[PDB]
Formats: structure tokens, sequence, C-alpha cells
């Protein structure tokens, strides 16, 4: 965990979300794959409500991009304060934020309702009301008194426990935890990696928890979700940069029942 004291937000973007593994114009890349889960989950019409969660935001914002048009209070967060700083120079568009235009263009592209990347921008920037602090491994992750609206109506949260988990049960519980945040009924978009053992965000060498799908999927029932679907991306051999040991990435579709 102190290790999370070193990590480099600028690094760790640079990392994932620059090329070679950033590059969008490649179907078959992991940012295609990931926008495309996301896209077609809300397409469906069936994640909706008022309000949303995004637990471990870290300085990422393409997570919520096909979701922001369902959810006018949108909730961001992180352990880290250099994470949540630098959230917020790209929700104010202050000078030196991360460019996720071609993301933006990108899930534009994807959802196909012929809307130009400045009004998706536009409005993810205008829902999101807060950028919270928050610790999955508190009972109450959020806290006490948290100026977020609880319960959720739907929680997303993409390498997160798994990249803050020792091992399976830490895992298991931080997913018992934040599921105390989601309304009945609610539902789940998971992101994570498959087995994953470690990743570098600059100076800072995090250790994460190997997990399986199945291991991901027993997780989510015994948290009392219901899997709405669960897919695999096998990580190719071009976008293994030496940052980390993923072997693929997970897009989980729970339901709280
Ligand atoms: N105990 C904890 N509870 C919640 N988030 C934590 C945490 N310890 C570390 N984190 C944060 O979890 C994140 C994992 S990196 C994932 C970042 C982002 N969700 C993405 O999709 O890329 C980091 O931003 C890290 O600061
Ligand atoms: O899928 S990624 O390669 N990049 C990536 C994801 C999603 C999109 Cl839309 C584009 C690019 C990735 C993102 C985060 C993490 C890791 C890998 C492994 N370390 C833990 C964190």
């Amino acid at each position: 965990a102190s290790a999370y004291q070193r990590f480099e937000p600028r690094a760790y973007l640079r990392n994932n979300y620059a090329p070679p593994r950033g590059d969008l114009c490649n179907p078959n890349g992991v940012g295609p794959w990931k926008l495309r889960c996301l896209a077609q989950t809300f397409a469906t019409g069936e994640v909706s409500g008022r309000t949303l969660i995004d637990i471990g935001s870290g300085p990422t914002v393409y997570q919520l991009l096909s979701a922001c048009s369902h959810f006018e209070d949108i909730t961001m967060t992180d352990f880290l304060e250099v994470n949540r700083q630098e959230l917020g120079r790209w929700l104010q568009e202050e000078p030196g934020a991360f460019n996720w235009s071609m993301y933006s263009q990108h899930a534009c592209l994807i959802e196909g309702k012929g809307e130009c990347w400045q009004d998706k921008e536009r409005q993810l920037r205008a829902r999101v009301k807060r950028v919270l602090p928050i610790d999955v491994h508190q009972p109450q992750p959020l806290g006490a008194g948290s100026p977020a609206p609880l319960p959720a109506d739907a929680l997303v949260s993409a390498f997160c426990l798994e990249a803050v988990s020792p091992d399976l049960a830490s895992f298991q519980r931080a997913l018992d935890h934040i599921t105390t945040l989601l309304r009945p009924g609610g539902h789940l978009l998971l992101i994570g990696a498959l087995e994953e053992s470690w990743y570098l965000a600059g100076e800072a060498r995090l250790t994460v928890v190997p997990v399986s799908e199945e291991e991901v999927r027993e997780a989510l029932v015994r948290s009392g979700y219901k899997v709405r679907d669960l897919r695999t991306y096998i990580m190719p051999a071009h976008l293994q940069t030496g940052v980390d040991d993923v072997k693929g990435v997970f897009f989980a579709w729970a339901q709280k029942v």
C-alpha cells in the first residue's frame, strides 16, 4: 500500500494509455475492445439510474465516456491525492491535463449516435460532480458522512481491486466493501487485469494479486451479484511492453441481487 505513495500519475498514463496500448486505430487493440465492452453494455439500456460512482478512478476518465450519458450525478474517486489532482486538471480543463480526445472520439465512433467528441467530454465534465478520496479496504470506503449520494444506482471500477489487494481474500473483501455503496438491483461494471502480479508506475512498483476469470466470477457471486456478462481480452505479444506482466483483461457486468 505504502508503495502507492511513490505512484506517478503521468508515468502510469504513459505506460497504459499512450501508444502502443493507447493506440485506438487498430480494432483488435485493448483500447478499442475496452470501450466497446462499456458502450455495448450501456446501449442495452438496462444499466440506468441517477447516480454512479467510479471506484479508484486514478487519473483516467475513459471508463465513464459511454456511461456519463446515462447518469446525471457522477462521483469519481481515488485513494491518492495526486490522482484526484490530475483528474481535476482534466475536469477543469486546466493546463497540463491529460489528453483524452482520441478516446472520446472513439467512444463517439463506437456508440454511433452521430455525436461530436466535444459534446461527449462536455457532458462528462458536466455530470461529474465530485472527486472524492476513497479506500476500498475500509468497510465504508468513502467514510462516515460522504458528499456522495448513497446508495448509488450503479458502480464502475477499472483495475482497482486486484491492484490494491495482496491476495484473493483481500480482493474478496474489498469487493464486499464497495458492494455496500450499491443500491439493491443496482449494476456493477468491473474491469481488471487477469493473472497480473506487478506493474510499474514510475518509481512505484505495485504488487498485484493474480486473478483468473473464474476467480473473478466466483468472487462476484460470493458478494451477492448476478453475473450478467463476463468477457476476456488476451493481451497480445506486441502490447507486452515491460511495464507489467498482465496476461489479459476482463470485463464484468454484474447486478447486485
Ligand atoms: N486502498 C485503496 N482504495 C481505493 N483505491 C486505491 C487504494 N489504493 C490504491 N488505490 C488506487 O487505485 C488505482 C489503481 S490503478 C487503476 C486506475 C484507473 N481505475 C484505470 O482504469 O486505469 C490507483 O489510482 C490507486 O491510487
Ligand atoms: O488495458 S491496458 O493495457 N490499457 C488500456 C485500457 C483501456 C483502454 Cl480504453 C485503453 C488502454 C491496462 C490498463 C490499466 C492497467 C493495466 C493495463 C495493467 N496494470 C494495472 C492497470
